[PDB]
């Protein structure tokens, strides 16, 4: 008769075992008579034993920085085995805590991109990538894109197809992302893929029109961008919307005191770039909109006409800014994503 064997997913005087997957034990010719693990300070981990007896496997998260002891037993047939190992889990020079956009549950815009935001600079971009598990459905190719040392998005080569669902886990927890940056924690959401909503501003009618799924439904007279500080052409993402809120020019790098500088309070303000552009109220300016520009590059629009916007304008909806003397909305810029060629794009900035 044969004597059990035990087997373990780590090795005694194991040192940096990563903490991203569960410790486990298995015996062969026998079950598993008793499985303890139990950090240097004597606290028990625990996990489970699989109903057959062959399979134990931690069930809880295992730490940073821990010397674990396995102590395990085996019983057959043929007699008893014992083991005991210790191993030393990473031990991270820094953690890093991911933050993904759009938020769970959330319905939005055929143009919203994945958005995972580190709190740190991330050295192997590579590393980070492959710990993100994207799921689409109906599945659709797309690619990781960086913005900065901080942000990956990841995007399909064209606007989302209405109905899809998206599924986000960030599985950087035990995860190795360069120069002993570990992940903090593991982050998970869920979206879905609303009504297709694009907004064009053409520069030649000075009317920003609103289709829903093709169909017109808003023509809005704007005040674009006035010769000097001109609205970028291109392709805008939107983001946040806001009843009101007080624009500050030095948000944006611009001293208030300063010959383009600004400090105003606005209502109804929907976001389309990181770099300022908004649709909002401009009372103001009614008389020139639909016919001059005098704006600093803010999409200026009606009071009612701004609400509307912002009653019927969700995140990840898209404006298209057309034929205006400005050159076009940088990739880079945090709602551009889309300017960015799907051949770049696809090929990503990984290395
Ligand atoms: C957008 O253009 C910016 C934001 N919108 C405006 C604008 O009218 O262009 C303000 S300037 C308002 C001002 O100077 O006095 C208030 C009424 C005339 C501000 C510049 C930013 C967010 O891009």
């Amino acid at each position: 008769l044969l004597v059990p064997k035990l087997t373990a997913s780590v090795t005694d005087g194991a040192v940096g075992v990563t903490v991203d997957a569960p410790v486990s034990v298995t015996a062969a010719d026998g079950v598993l008579a008793a499985v303890t693990m139990v950090n240097d300070n004597g606290r028990p981990v625990a996990g489970r034993l699989s109903p057959d007896g062959l399979r134990w496997s931690t069930t809880e998260q295992l730490g940073y920085n821990r010397r674990y002891t396995l102590n395990a037993t085996a019983l057959g047939l043929g007699g008893a085995a014992t083991r005991q190992l210790t191993f030393q889990t990473s031990s991270p020079a820094h953690l890093t805590m991911p933050y993904v956009m759009p938020g769970d549950g959330e319905v939005v815009g055929v143009g919203e991109p994945v958005a995972i935001r580190f709190d740190e600079n991330i050295a192997d971009r590579g590393a980070a990538e492959k710990a993100i598990k994207i799921t689409t459905n109906p599945p659709v190719e797309g690619a990781f894109y960086w913005l900065n040392n901080r942000e990956v998005r990841w995007r399909p080569e064209h606007f989302w197809k209405p109905g899809t669902a998206v599924d986000v886990a960030v599985n950087t927890y035990g995860v190795d992302l360069g120069e002993g940056m570990f992940g903090e924690d593991n982050v998970q959401t869920h979206f879905t893929i609303g009504d297709e909503v694009i907004a064009t501003a053409d520069d030649n009618t000075k009317i920003l029109t609103v289709r829903v799924n093709g169909e017109v439904v808003k023509s809005m007279p704007t005040s674009m961008g006035k010769d000097s500080t001109p609205t970028a052409n291109g392709i805008y993402i939107v983001g946040s919307r806001y009843k009101h809120i007080i624009m500050d020019s030095s948000t944006y790098g611009v001293p208030v005191n300063s010959p383009n500088g600004y400090r105003t309070d606005v209502d109804w303000a929907t976001q389309i770039s990181y770099s300022g552009v908004f649709v909002h109220s401009a009372p103001w300016s009614v008389g020139a909109q639909g016919h001059t520009n005098t704006s600093h590059g803010c999409l200026n629009v009606s009071p009612s006409n701004a609400q509307w916007f912002y009653d019927h304008v969700k995140r990840g909806d898209i404006v298209e800014v057309v034929n205006t003397v400005g050159g076009t909305l940088p990739g880079i810029d945090g709602l551009g994503d889309w300017n960015i060629p799907w051949d770049q794009w696809r090929a990503g900035n990984a290395k």
